[PDB]
C-alpha cells in the first residue's frame, strides 16, 4: 500500500473525479529537474493507487500534477485551469499523506490528510 | 455500513477532527419540528460510523450538527463558529451520502460524496 | 457602511450569486430563541450592502441564512442544500466581519474575512 | 486599476495573508516559456494592486505564485507547500479576473472571482 494517496472529487456535481491523469514527481536535489515518478488515472471512486512504493518515498519535494482540463474536456466543459500542480514538501517519511483534489470548472482545494 | 457517513478533517493542523461530537436530525414533513436521529462522536480517523440504519434512512430532509465550537475548546483555542449544521435534502435513499467536514478556526467547507 | 458584509459566489459557473435571498438573524441572550433582524437580496455581483447599522450591531451569536435552494431552482437546477445557515460569534464589535459563501450545488464554504 | 486582482486570506487566523510576495507569470504561446510579468507583495488588506496593465493583458494562459512557505516561516511556522502555483486561462479580454488565495498551513483554495 502506497503511503502517497488521493482522491479526485468533482464539486460541481457530487461525483468522484473518475478518468482524470495525475503524474507524480520528485524534484532533484542536485539541479532542479522535476524527475517523472508514476502517471496514473483515478479509477470510478477517483482514487490512484499504488502512486509510489513506501522504498521510494524518499524526504523531498513532491509534485503532483492534475490534468484538470482534460478531465473537464473529455465531460464536455471547459475549465479554468488547464491544469492542477500541488507542490509539497515530504520531511517525515513514516506518515501516510493523503493530497486529495476538490475541483469545479471554476475553483479547486486541496488539503492535507492522514 | 450506515448508508450516511462522514469525515471531520482538522484543515489547519491537517489531521483528523477526533472526538469532535455531530448529531444527525431528520425535519418532521407534518410540523416543521426537527428531531434528533442519533448522537455520535468522530474516531481517531475523524470517521462516525453508524450514523443511521438503512431501514431508518428514508427519504426527507436531514441536519447535521457538527460540534465545532466544543471541539476547538477542548483543543485550547476559540472558534468563530459555536456549530455547523448541514441541511440536506435526501430523494433517492438507495445512494451512499458521505457529508464531511473540513474546519479550521475560521473557515469551513462540505461537498457531498458518494 | 454595515460592521457585516457577505458576498456570494457561484463556484460552478465562475459567476456572482445574483438574486440570493439571505436572512440575518440574532440569537436572543435571553431565551435563546433566534429572533429575524432583516433580510436581503445579493445583487449582481453577489453582494448585499447595509445588513445591519453600526449603531445595532452588538456582541452575540449571529445566524446568516442562505436560501441557495430557491437561489439554483431559479437557475433551473437542483441543490443538495435547500439553504445553508452559517451560525458565528461576534464579541469585538468594532472590527469588519465578511462572512462570504462560495457554493455549487453540492458544496459550499466560507472563511472569516476582516 | 488592474483587470486582473488576488487576494490572499489566512484562514488559520482568519486576518489577510498580508506581506505575501506574488509572481505573476505568462506563458509564450511560440516556445515553451514562462515569462515573468510582476513581482508584488501583498498589502496589509492582503491584496497586490497593479498585477497588470489593461494593455498588457491579452489571452494566454497565467500563471500566479504564491511564495506560501516564506510567508509561513516569517510567522515562525511551517507550510506543507512551499509555493503554489494557480495556473488558468484567459480568453475574454475585457472582463474583470480575480484569483484569490485561501490559505492554512495544511490548506489552500482558489475559485475564480468577477
Amino acid at each position: 500500500l502506497s503511503p502517497l494517496s488521493t482522491h479526485v472529487l468533482n464539486a460541481a456535481q457530487g461525483v468522484p473525479g473518475a478518468n482524470m491523469t495525475i503524474v507524480l514527481h520528485r524534484l532533484d536535489p542536485v539541479s532542479s529537474a522535476w524527475n517523472i515518478l508514476t502517471t496514473g488515472i483515478t479509477n470510478d471512486d477517483g482514487r490512484c493507487p499504488g502512486l509510489i512504493t513506501k522504498e521510494n518515498f524518499i524526504a523531498g519535494v513532491y509534485k503532483m500534477r492534475f490534468e484538470t482540463g482534460k478531465y473537464w474536456d473529455a465531460l464536455g466543459e471547459t475549465c479554468f485551469y488547464p491544469y492542477v500542480e500541488i507542490v509539497f514538501t515530504i520531511t517525515n517519511t513514516s506518515q501516510h499523506y493523503h493530497v486529495p483534489l476538490l475541483l469545479s470548472r471554476f475553483s479547486y482545494s486541496t488539503t492535507r490528510g492522514s
